[PDB]
């Protein structure tokens, strides 16, 4: 997240860190169970890490869990990142607590404009790397199709929507992707991609979640 703030310890209780050896991408707890995040985050061998707050410290409140499956979109398609969701499947339920928490999937698509919560342990910087160690949150607002299309001519699926800043500064980046974008309290974007992070004009775009809901629950009531 490039100009974002210290979300505080647990106060994104959904959010998840994928862990391969290290952290390479976030998700989102939607029930004790399932995770989502983004197709382009797959990898073999991933341990999901809930209540994080410092990935490098064990800090008392997480929960270190295997994937048992992981679940790539049946259309993904990773040269245009059309329908870039995943689920994976924990290999025990979590103990849900207040820092280890689902989030409600949606019933509506959000609305343009909304402002909503990203987060992730992604590169904080627009030119240049570093990453942190503890959890980055940004509030972001959706923009318009319109705006969205314009920002990327030829590459917006209506998957996709855009959020962020057109002036540049504020975006999520690499190593965000997989994570939530939360508006009014429903999982509405899963981080996906973006030309460079927070650069003038090129907006962060997101898989839109509400368009999958049948998908994750026909697959989630199957496995
Ligand atoms: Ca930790």
């Amino acid at each position: 997240i490039v100009g974002g703030y210290t979300c505080g310890a647990n106060t994104v209780p959904y959010q998840v860190s994928l862990n391969s050896g290290y952290h390479f991408c976030g998700g989102s707890l939607i029930n004790s169970q399932w995770v989502v995040s983004a197709a382009h985050c797959y990898k073999s061998g991933i341990q999901v890490r809930l209540g994080e707050d410092n990935i490098n410290v064990v800090e008392g409140n997480e929960q270190f869990i295997s994937a048992s499956k992981s679940i790539v979109h049946p259309s993904y398609n990773s040269n245009t990142l059309n329908n870039d969701i995943m689920l994976i499947k924990l290999k025990s339920a979590a103990s849900l607590n207040s820092r280890v928490a689902s989030i409600s999937l949606p019933t509506s698509c959000a609305s343009a404009g909304t402002q909503c919560l990203i987060s992730g342990w992604g590169n904080t910087k627009s030119s240049g790397t570093s990453y942190p160690d503890v959890l980055k949150c940004l509030k972001a607002p959706i923009l318009s199709d319109s705006s969205c299309k314009s920002a990327y001519p030829g590459q917006i699926t209506s998957n996709m929507f855009c959020a962020g800043y057109l002036e540049g500064g504020k975006d999520s980046c690499q190593g965000d992707s997989g994570g939530p974008v939360v508006c009014s309290g429903k999982l509405q974007g899963i981080v996906s991609w973006g030309s460079g992070c927070a650069q003038k004009n090129k907006p962060g775009v997101y898989t839109k979640v509400c368009n999958y809901v049948s998908w994750i629950k026909q697959t989630i009531a199957s496995n």
